[PDB]
Formats: C-alpha cells, structure tokens, sequence
C-alpha cells in the first residue's frame, strides 16, 4: 500500500529501488500496530504529524545545564532545544537546535494516512520518547537508565514505566569502547525482550571503536545514500549487521537526505516544519520500524529472533557498501519471514 501522505514521495528512503526500505509491500501485512517503539535522543516536539503516536515517556538528563529545562530528572520528554553557543561545550562552534529526537521519531512512526506531512517505517506503532541528550550531548549513566527504563526495568526514583518497549532506537553515539555500565543496561533490556537498534556512528571509520554500536546484543546500522551504497560519512566494519538509508547530503536540507518531522526553531522552539537530515542516526530509525513490523508479524519475537530476521532478510548493495553488514534491511521480506 502507498499512503496519501503528501511529502510521501520526496521519501525515497522508503520505497525507491536503489536505497529504499521497500515499504509499499510490508505494509500490505504490518505496520507496526501493537508495538512500541523507545526513541532514546533528545527529546520530542508535539508535531502535528507525530503526536498523536506519542505515549509518555521520561527525561533522564540529570545535569541541569545539559537537560535546559529547570531540573533534573522529570516527567516530560520533550525537547527544549539542545542549541549551544561558541565554546558552550568546550571549544565548539555556535549550534542551531538539532530536534533530532523529532526527526528520529518521525521516521519510527510518523502519523500517516492523514494527508499532512510524511510518512513514518512503523505507522500504527507508538513511540515512547526518553530523553538522554540535552545540551553538548548526553551522560553515559543517563543513557543507560533510559535503556533500562525503556525496557520495563526498574530505576531507583523513577516511577515504572507503564509502557515497556519492544523495541530501542539509540542514534546516539561517541568513540571508544562499550561501557560495563552500558552493556549492563543493554543487557537488562535484553532480558526483558526488548531488540536493540543502534546507529554506527558517522566518522567514516571502523565501527569497531564506536560505542554503543559496538556493545554486544545490538543491531548496528550502517547508512546507505540513495544509490543503495555506503553513505560517505558512514561507519563501517564487522560489527555492523545490516544497512538502511540514512542519506548523503552535499548541503543543508538537501533533499538527497531523510526526510521527517522537524521544527524550524534556530533554539527555543518554533513552529512544526518538515526537514531532510542524514547520518546512521537517520538510517537506524528505519531499521527500528522494521523490528517493529516484525514484532507485530511475530508478537512472541525474541530479540535475537529479530536481529536474525533483520540480518537474514536483507537485500543486495546496488553500489559499493564495504563491510555494511549482510545487505539493505528489505522490509517486506523481512515482514514475510516473520509472518
Ligand atoms: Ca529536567
Ligand atoms: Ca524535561
Ligand atoms: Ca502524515
Ligand atoms: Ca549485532
């Protein structure tokens, strides 16, 4: 099925030969209804064409300067907008707000059929927004609980989490290797059933040296551009599992990019918008939304059960993609082995 959304066909990342995630026909069987999907990044704004996907979630930012929202751990996921100014994190440049978490969502489950706006891989599924980055990033030990929490499991002063996740997106990321604090958290999250997807970084480097995509027990996601190979800033190596398109732009907003929900504030909040991005952060969400198909195709789906069906299903790189794991996630194939 192709929905009537009107920005649907600038989605090429969905349904083109090339670098799409071949959607029409998944669609026909799953669509993610059932599911929940945890989002762990930077928050959400209420979009018009996300919100009403959106359960409650939680904000784990525990530093006050990070978290730009009067406190420390609390309640409400959405995004203040994590701008910074020269040399706020350090010695970096002045930054625009990312709504990153906005646009992640969107790709997981963006409302559809709805004549506004995009499309979302898991459209019928629901999105629990946990917040873990906030200003110059996100902490370690908050991303972990956020893992935990997201899983059902249990954080000391953080009320239970009524809608645990079937599946994790982490487009998050940093060098060096997997923390204990962190594989302990994707372990908990395992145990619990819930599959981890991850993006492998954006340095054009082996991803070996790139964490969390080299915890064990995770998905890690390579992104393709449009041609259906490696994106050009895309990390790569053995521990990769499979690629998705997350775009290559040469300029901002480039519409070679991964279009979703977006906001047009340059810091506070602003207006809804709709905006092209790209990274393995881009590419990871699609593979989310598969794990969700499947999950509905498959409700008693282990989390190494849908890692195998990802991996096993996956399609042939119409250009080069060295070591971007066993093909492009291929969503119908992957929904017909679930089924
Ligand atoms: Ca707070
Ligand atoms: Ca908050
Ligand atoms: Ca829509
Ligand atoms: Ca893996």
């Amino acid at each position: 099925s192709t929905p009537n959304d009107p920005r649907f066909d600038d989605q090429w990342h969905y349904y083109e030969q090339a670098g799409g995630l071949n959607l029409p026909t998944a669609w026909d069987t799953a669509t993610g209804s059932g599911v929940v999907v945890a989002v762990l990044d930077t928050g959400y704004r209420p979009h018009a064409d996300l919100n009403a996907n959106i359960l409650p979630g939680y904000d784990m930012i525990s530093n006050l300067s990070v978290a730009n929202d009067g406190g420390g751990r609390d309640s409400d996921a959405r995004d203040p907008g994590d701008a910074v100014a020269a040399n706020e994190c350090g010695t970096n440049g002045a930054q625009n707000s990312s709504w990153h978490g906005t646009h992640v969502a969107g790709t997981v489950a963006a409302v559809t059929n709805n004549g506004e706006g995009v499309a979302g891989v898991a459209y019928n599924a629901k999105v629990v927004p946990v917040r873990v980055l906030g200003k110059c990033g996100g902490l370690t030990s908050d991303i972990a609980d956020g893992i935990i929490w997201a899983s059902g499991g249990s954080v000391s002063g953080i009320p239970a989490n009524s809608n645990p996740a079937d599946v994790i997106n982490m487009s998050l990321g940093g060098s060096g290797s997997c923390s204990s604090t962190t594989q302990n958290a994707i372990n908990t999250a395992r145990s619990n059933g819930t599959v981890v997807v991850i993006a492998a970084g954006n340095d054009n480097d082996n991803s070996a040296n790139y964490n969390p995509g080299n915890c064990n027990g995770v998905v890690n996601v390579a992104s393709v551009g449009r041609n259906g190979g490696r994106a050009y800033y895309s990390n790569y190596g053995s521990n990769i599992d499979v690629a998705a398109p997350g775009g290559a732009q040469s300029f901002a907003n480039d519409s070679e990019g991964v279009l979703s929900t977006y906001n047009s504030g340059s810091s506070t909040p602003s207006s809804d918008s709709y905006g092209y991005s790209q990274g393995t952060s881009m590419a990871a969400p699609h593979v989310a939304g598969v794990a969700a198909l499947i999950k509905q195709a498959k409700p008693d789906a282990t989390p190494d059960e849908i890692e195998s069906i990802l991996k096993s299903t996956t399609r042939s790189f119409p250009a080069t993609c060295t070591s971007c794991g066993t093909g492009i996630v291929d969503a119908a194939a992957a929904v017909a082995a679930a089924s």
